[PDB]
């Protein structure tokens, strides 16, 4: 049975066409998403959550957001390499390599580790071996990036059936290929990137009409906003700068994202990090305990919300379209669950956005739809 | 652009996937159906209505219902040949041949004439040349009959894409491939044949579960019922037996079917055949003028309506199904328009039958759907 | 406990339908017809086909096209009163009355009579008395005219569940509500009116962008074009002016419409009116018998076709839309069956019209769907 | 002029939703939550989360699960009255009252209070006061219980447009009404009840073939299984019986539910209750801190899973159906999010459940659709 795979910059999702319906599969960690993170520690290499859970402690051996480099040449990525803590070096071909303890990997090899783990754990969950997949890529990827992604799947031991666009995969998952003439604005906000795509769906041609976005705007920026708030409140209370202790900083990142997620369903939550630091005078343990209201959370992220408007406006103008001429706005990415993002979408386009399908599963589901179709299997 | 073609035993229909929607095309005679009739007269051969309009006058050179012979061996068809007025002879292979004035044609060659005329007139209507088609056949046809039909299309100059089942084509045209799990009873009543098919639509497999029918039950039997009524009423009034004059009989067949069709939309109609015969005593012209009520029409056809039940009951039993277990009954064939047939269907299965699509166009539309799909074109 | 129905109260014909087994079914009347002429005649009182069959004979006791005056004040339909053979006088209020032999009636009372026959005859097909209905009205009707139509239903003995637009009930029958956002041009040509409606179906609503049309362009005008031709050709061949005889004119009108309906599906038909007039010199009977081809029919109705351009170009201009910006064109009204009309749409809009559903039943079918859904029924 | 809403009045939680832009939107309450606990507490009067957060502290002024008594007579719920901490006395009629500090209330009045908060808080998201609603009830409710639920809405100040079955509103949200005939098993597991419903959606109706379930099997029982484990482990490690302290028991209940929700998407979570009790010898504080794995969670809740077999096998037997004869199994209720539950369905029915829509919002979403359609709105 063929599967769909969302090779995302932050998380990856696998799904399979089961009985005409896409089903997302759990990983070994019991989670429907696998972080796109590989950790090279002194021992067995870590891939997934266990890698992301130690990324602050192991900056030299943890490779994250490798998707920003896959398929590009170094002269084009010099700046983004200055923004990463791991070593990014050019290859014999002008390519990109990651150097850990002197060893050298390609972004296709790093990506292939994430893909292999997804297929391994999914094959266990399904009780059959998975060898054929459809992998998705951002609409703005070129042939080099599409082939490099296809290579990453082959290296992981997969027969790659097709490399399709993420926004198309989303439209497939929402079934907008079955509603005649649709003009779809895909509003993709994920871990680190923001992506606006305008699709002219009609007579079966998914014609991309405009792209825009923000390559450094995502849910992790909301996370850091909480982190800086929590550390400032702790320096003021105890004179301890938790951002200087990699162990305390790693728990702040972990606790911040958890509180943000809880605040997508409720008005107030409490961050509690016991034994976070030692009191400088008495050397006794210190426990962080703060309550974050959604109201404060939204004040902290407002500059991120205000930057959503630009890409949306530019994509409309680049396509010659009015908010009124958009026939459907679909929400993609785990970060569109923030109620404030949803309101921002309403205010930007004057329409109620489709939120039927899980936003962090919609790509993987559409990709699995494509897969089953290429293999004869149908939909409902 | 690929087309669908219903090579029917009485009429043939052509249709094309236009803008995601099947459109049936008119022939040279401005009619959405072309009779499956070829006439070999002393001159240019007649194919279509002009052939059917002279079939009583030219019994030796008019070939009708050739579909009953296509792809079968003579030893299997000896009896049906005794039922036709034209010569049916075996070939060097045990096949079937039609002999007109000593010349010899195959049912594939006769059929190819009907198909060629359909493509010729349709190519004029569309302004582009038509070379690729999907042709349909009864579900009970074997490989010999499917290949012979495919041959008839190739002989007509067509690239045959696929030979699919008529009931599947109907289900396609009704869109029942887009309603998950459907158990469909196809109720096909056409010119001369009655066909009941049970389709297990589910997960994309159109599994035929049962077939039954009546190879000599159709709309022409209703026509003859009117004819015998009109001739008896005319013998009683004038001592003239209009069935003995091929010219008067040809007008009775033509006028009978027209009155039947009018009585599908209204309660009463008038058959008026002026100058039909000469008065035996005075040699002056005689004019037939009778009014047929739908009530009388239904009395005349009741034995045809009562024979509908058998095949339906046998197909349910052959499939192990109850009327309640049928998920949908679709009406196929120009003859299911008779309000009495529709009531008979309600009473047989206890369900309201789907009559959305034109019953004499539903096959050709589904076939054109199949065609466009094999060629990438989509639906709405 | 009873089944609610939908009713198209049209200017020329009225149609009733119900939703049986999730299926929209148009019901026949006592005369076995799926359309009931919107005509009332006082001779006994006549309502429907019988009233239409003697409309030329009884020019002042026959009320027809009452929909032009319903809900309107006399001071605004004064010029339309001068165009009808029956008496139209203002009431004590600014309203509109029709005077027949001193007896006064209102547009509501006249309409209510058409409705009562529909419910009475339909109640006998279903086996139970219909009490609730959904009645349709032109999109351009005001609240006064919508109030009046609902009143005519209450007089008839109906509970009016809702008064919805005819262009909306058409899109319902065609399922456009299940295709996200669709821009739809509704091409409505009936017995005597031409109506163009542009809809944007989406965001929960049927947004009317533009309305256009011709109040005196319809299928009846094509009828008169055939009548005038037959009358002149008989003038030319026998020196008798049939249009001066109410008995012959009545037969011509009846026959012209039938020839038209036949020339929708065939290239040639024959009009036969035996004993239509007497020779002025010989006092001997004369029989009309003329064959009419579609080509002649289409040359007689050509001036009528030329008037279809204007309203379509005005609504597009009134909406800011291009024929390419129309997603779907649906065909409504008995006149849209004429092939020359469908061709005119093809040329004005560049796309093939939707004729999947009977143009004279599609509106009543939507209203049937709107009644079932308000009664907790759903479409199968 | 206003927007009508749909409301799930559930045994444990209540959900409100509306149909904005043809889209079903669940609305948050004043506490920013998409579910409002069906609890009322008199201390001031408390309704919702605040009433649930002090339910262990105020055992006799807190009314919960009032849906067990609504519409029912006292002589029939006598044994269910003995199972609750608050007073349940018979009224002057055979009805049911709850006595709190001498003050009497009815199930309708208690329910009406839950409803009033939903409409009040939702009216502030929409900007207009909601006056019309569609409220859902279990398929097994009688007219008395359906009457009572509508009365509770009228007390709340609502016009009850209709009282529809929860299993029908679920199929609406899942669009099963647009798939011809579907046999659907609705697996409903909520806070405290288990409900199995077999539907045959077709022929215009939602035919209930079988109803089954467990009145005391739900998500709350999984909560108590976690509470009892924490209480015994604390007994074992500190010799303090937290279940004897209403203040600690209240915190345990609150924390056990949160750990459960986290173990729906992860393999391991930690419960942390600082300052939960005092040492009996030292009078020094004690902090609970236990990590709970899904595997332990799934072993604690295993007896609850075993009880899911019975009702499913009884409804299949009560319908004459085979797991293979079920076309679709849809997942409803907050408890169906537990992975062990979805696995149990996979095994009992042999097919993957539909979890495309949030199991705790799907019913309110259908009711939202049923309100928009009765108000002339349609789904985008
Ligand atoms: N319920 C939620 N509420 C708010 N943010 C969420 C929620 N779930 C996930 N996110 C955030 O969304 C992001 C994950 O989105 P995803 O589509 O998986 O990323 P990517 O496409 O960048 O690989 C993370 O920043 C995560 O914190
Ligand atoms: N409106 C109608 N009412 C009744 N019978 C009709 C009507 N239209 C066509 N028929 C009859 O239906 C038959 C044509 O059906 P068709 O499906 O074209 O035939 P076949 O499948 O046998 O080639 C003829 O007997 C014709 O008289
Ligand atoms: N099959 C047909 N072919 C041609 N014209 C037709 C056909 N059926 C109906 N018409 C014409 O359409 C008109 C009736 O249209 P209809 O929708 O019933 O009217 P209205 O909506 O104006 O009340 C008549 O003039 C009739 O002659
Ligand atoms: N994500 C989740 N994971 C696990 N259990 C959950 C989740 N969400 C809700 N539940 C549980 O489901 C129950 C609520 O279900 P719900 O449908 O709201 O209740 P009801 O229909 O009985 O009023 C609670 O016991 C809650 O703990
Ligand atoms: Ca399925
Ligand atoms: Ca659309
Ligand atoms: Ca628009
Ligand atoms: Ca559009
Ligand atoms: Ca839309
Ligand atoms: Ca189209
Ligand atoms: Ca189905
Ligand atoms: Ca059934
Ligand atoms: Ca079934
Ligand atoms: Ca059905
Ligand atoms: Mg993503
Ligand atoms: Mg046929
Ligand atoms: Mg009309
Ligand atoms: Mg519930």
């Amino acid at each position: 049975k063929a599967v769909g795979i969302d090779l995302g910059t932050t998380n990856s999702v696998i799904a399979v066409l089961e009985g005409g319906k896409p089903v997302v599969l759990e990983n070994a960690e019991g989670e429907r998403v696998t972080p796109s993170v590989v950790a090279f520690r002194d021992g067995e290499t870590l891939v997934g959550r266990m890698a992301k859970r130690q990324a602050v402690l192991n900056p030299e051996g943890t490779i994250f957001e490798i998707k920003r480099f896959i398929g590009r040449r170094f002269e084009e990525v010099q700046e983004e390499a200055k923004r990463v803590p791991y070593k990014v070096v050019p290859g014999p071909d002008g390519g990109v390599r990651v150097e850990v303890k002197g060893k050298l990997y390609t972004p296709e090899e790093i990506s292939a580790m994430i893909l292999r783990k997804l297929v391994e754990d999914a094959s266990k969950k399904l009780g059959e071996k998975i060898t054929k997949a459809v992998i998705t890529v951002p609409a703005y990827f070129n042939n080099a990036q599409r082939e490099a992604t296809a290579n990453a799947g082959r290296i992981a031991g997969l027969e790659v059936l097709r490399i399709i666009n993420e926004p198309t995969a989303a439209a497939l998952a929402y079934g907008l290929d079955k509603k005649g003439n649709e003009t779809v604005l895909v509003f993709d906000l994920g871990g680190g990137t923001f992506d606006v795509t305008i699709l002219e769906i009609g007579e079966g041609v998914f014609e991309v009409k405009a792209t825009s976005g923000d390559t450094h705007l995502g849910g992790s920026d909301m996370d850091h906003a909480i982190v800086n708030w929590l550390a400032e409140e702790f320096k003021k209370e105890h004179g301890v700068d938790l951002k200087a202790d990699r162990q305390a900083l790693q728990r702040l990142i972990e606790a911040a994202e958890k509180a943000k997620i809880e605040l997508s369903s409720t008005l107030e939550t409490t961050i509690s990090l016991p034994f976070i630091a030692l009191d400088p005078a008495s050397k006794t343990p210190l426990h962080l305990e703060k309550k974050l209201t959604r109201a404060k959370f939204e004040e902290l992220i407002q500059p991120l919300l205000k930057r959503l408007r630009g890409p949306v406006e530019q994509a409309l103008k680049d396509a010659g379209l009015t908010p009124a001429q958009i026939d459907e706005v679909i929400l993609v990415g785990g970060a569109t669950r923030v109620p404030a993002v949803q309101q921002v979408v309403r205010e930007l386009l004057g329409k109620e956005p489709n939120r039927s399908v899980n936003p962090d599963e919609v790509v993987a589901m559409g990709a699995a739809i494509q897969a089953g179709v290429l293999m004869g299997e149908v939909r409902d």
